RNA sequence: GGUU
């Protein structure tokens, strides 16, 4: 009656193989809950990807199903803005079609809370059914029932679908565990976890037998087989509370007017071997993953804070790059081997800064700041004159205390000229080993890509560019757009080029590893950076990709056997997880940051915070988007509740209200 | 996107 029969395998599986039915995963729109897609590759027709937009099309399918689909007459296909395919496509079109099946699968419990619409509708005695909003917004509300809904209504569950009826507006579905309370932090913290699929029990006891057992010491054995840099002065520089050092540096003057420059990587596969319920282990995480309040090491902590680290005072072995500097700054000697080093300080950036700028300091230390500086200024104008894209992005310190239930401060993570510095000299490194690994291994080299933008992309935020200032994005190259970028100035406004800068990240493909015998030498080109070849080396204790390319390093020098990384259903399934992880962690420190500025502004509880400047983001056909850059807090505004809706990037006056719920509007433009 |  609401919906259209589901088909039986018999026909769904006979008609993708047909033709006469598209079969892909579905995705949903993070902002829009009943609007979906399939992207892929179909026999005999041109188009990437199918909409699937409205409850109707959708057919009771939720986000990662495999759907079936049949695409709708191209005369109701969705334009920009009885013909053949092709001649819908030329004029712009996007196909359209409607899931007439679904592939059964191992579906996630959802986290979340009881809708608070029903809370409010209801003022208990037996078994009611309820509806259940789960944190996951491209999922929609489902109905579960209890008997308890009292102690159930300030609780976060997790809820599996059961099923979803022809006549039903909603999926029926039942509550597997309660997690907590709404608000605890442990609680939000745990939805967090279980949301983005992160592994984050302790690690087994096969786990820590891997460790090395008793008191850790350099050996005279391994020791004959290192460059002993000990007698070297090196330094690490990291953010504030920082106990895993991955990288450590150093500096002198050679051979006359020339320098040397090291970059130390803690030696993690000395420590971590292939096969180990260590390595299996690390593999599945594939990377660290931080949140605000805590952190999931990808290895044990005695690894990660203690032997792995480039802890100061201590000597500690290291798998290093080496280079040696001419006049010009440019590379006369190359070296990639294994060292013994002893950093002397484990700085902080705002310290780095100071020595650096201190006319008073003479130290050997800070001599080889200044020369890292001075090296990694050129570094950075090599890669302007490249077309690198340099973009932003905004990360809160959340100031946290014992004694308080929220925290007590929020404040954007200082910058100083040595975070560009230590930049440099990384993307210097990785570059470095991308190239000499890709040299031994042309078919199973661990790298990674980054590709131009998608078609259309910068159309939107174009059309308001233009209209604002008179500029216009260009993505032909990293160049052109890197130019364009620097001419999107507001004279009246000096945020809005760090407001574009932080738009066009939005505009982007996500960047991916890869083995590179998936494509050709031109497509390893990493967009973003205007680089041929890069990949990930500098991290090896945060990131497993960097744990494959010293292994692959060591391979290449011949110092190292090398493994069967050789086979190819393997190495590009060892990417796939990369990619998988990578993205899964990003998102759980963006959902971090987002619980946090809300139990930051819990502070203002029922009380008047003051009003900031916003900026108009998104434009739905029902919402205005509103970002305000102190808070890094994105509103959506109802345009029904407008006297006008404002334009595309309008600089607005912001209105923000703690009622646990935070309301959005503009000073000015409400109804009363 | 990118570095720690
Ligand atoms: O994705 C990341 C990577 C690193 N860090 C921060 O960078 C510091 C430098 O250490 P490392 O984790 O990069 O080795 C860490 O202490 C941590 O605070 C993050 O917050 N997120
Ligand atoms: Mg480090
Ligand atoms: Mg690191």
């Amino acid at each position: 009656a609401l919906f259209s029969p589901h088909l039986a395998e018999s026909a769904l599986d006979l008609g993708v193989q047909n033709g006469t039915y598209l079969r892909g995963k579905l995705r949903v729109s993070e902002t829009n809950c009943f609007f979906g897609e399939i992207r892929g590759q179909w026999k005999g027709h041109n188009f990437e990807r199918v909409l699937l937009p409205g409850r109707t099309n959708l057919n009771r399918a939720i986000h990662g199903d495999i759907v079936t689909v049949e695409l709708l007459p191209v005369a109701s296909w969705r334009p920009l803005r009885e013909e053949s395919e092709g001649a819908a496509l030329a004029r712009g079109y996007t196909p359209v079609g409607r899931v007439v099946g679904i592939t059964t699968m191992n579906r996630r419990p959802f986290c979340g809370s009881i809708d608070v619409e029903e809370l409010n509708k209801l003022a208990l005695t037996g078994t009611v059914s309820v509806l259940f909003q789960p944190k996951d917004n491209r999922i929609p509300r489902i109905r579960i029932t209890t008997a308890h809904l009292g102690d159930l209504k300030d609780k976060r569950l997790s809820v599996i679908i059961d099923d979803w009826g022809e006549h039903s507006s909603f999926p029926v579905g039942h509550y597997v565990e309660v997690l907590g309370t709404i608000g605890d932090k442990d609680t939000e913290a745990k939805v967090i976890l279980l949301e983005n699929d992160i592994p984050h029990y302790d690690f087994s006891e096969a786990v820590y037998d891997c460790l090395p057992k008793g008191e850790w010491n350099v050996t005279e054995e391994e020791l004959g087989n290192r460059l002993d840099l000990r007698d070297l002065c090196v330094v690490s520089v990291d953010p504030l509370g920082c106990r895993d050092i991955d990288d450590a540096l150093h500096c002198r003057r050679v051979n006359g007017n020339h320098l040397e420059v090291g970059v130390h990587i803690a030696d993690v596969t000395h420590f971590l071997k292939e096969g180990t319920a260590m390595d299996e282990e690390a593999a599945k995480r594939s990377t660290s993953v931080y949140l605000v309040d805590r952190r999931i090491n990808m290895l044990p902590q005695l690894l990660t804070e203690n032997l792995c680290s480039i802890v100061a005072d201590e000597d500690r072995y290291a798998f290093s790059i080496m280079w040696e500097f001419d006049e010009n700054y440019s590379v006369v000697r190359e070296f990639f081997g294994k060292t013994v080093i002893r950093s002397r300080a484990a700085l902080y950036y705002g310290d780095a800064q100071r020595m650096i700028d201190d006319p008073e300091d003479e130290s050997e230390a800070a001599v080889s700041l200044r020369y890292l500086m001075q090296l990694s200024r050129h570094f950075r104008k090599r890669r302007e004159k490249d077309g690198a894209l340099f973009l932003c992005s905004q990360e809160f310190k959340f100031k946290v205390d014992n004694d308080h239930v929220n925290p007590t401060d929020m404040q954007a993570y200082q910058t100083f000229d040595s975070n560009s510095m230590i930049e440099e000299w990384m993307l210097f490194a990785n570059a470095a080993a991308a190239r000499r690994v890709y040299a031994s291994f042309p078919r199973w080299t661990l790298l990674r890509r980054h590709q131009a933008p998608a078609e259309n992309a910068f159309d939107t935020l174009n059309e308001a560019i233009r209209r604002k200032i008179g500029v216009k994005l260009d993505d032909t190259t990293s160049l052109a757009l890197n130019e364009s970028l620097e001419k999107c100035v507001d004279p009246s406004d000096p945020y809005f080029n760090r407001l574009i800068r932080t738009l066009v990240t939005r505009c982007l493909r996500q960047a991916q590893y890869f083995s590179s015998s998936e494509v050709s030498k031109d497509e390893f080109h990493h967009f973003g950076l205007a680089m041929p070849i890069y990949t990930h080396f500098t991290s090896p204790i945060r990131r497993y990709a960097d744990v494959i390319v010293h292994r692959q390093l060591a391979a290449a020098l011949g110092i190292m056997d090398v493994s069967e990384h050789m086979v190819s259903v393997k190495m590009e399934a060892l990417a796939s997880n990369l990619n998988y992880r990578h993205e899964q962690a990003q998102k759980a420190g963006r959902d971090s940051q987002n619980l946090f500025t809300g139990f930051y502004l819990r502070n203002f509880a029922n009380q008047e915070i003051p009003s900031e400047d916003g900026y108009v983001v998104k434009l739905s056909e029902t919402h205005v988007f509103v970002l305000v850059p102190k808070y890094g807090q994105e509103g959506k505004i109802a345009k029904e509740t407008l006297v006008r809706v404002p334009n595309l990037l309008d600089k607005v006056k912001v209105g923000i209200e703690v009622r646990a719920s935070l309301v959005f509007s503009i000073i000015g433009l409400m109804k009363g």
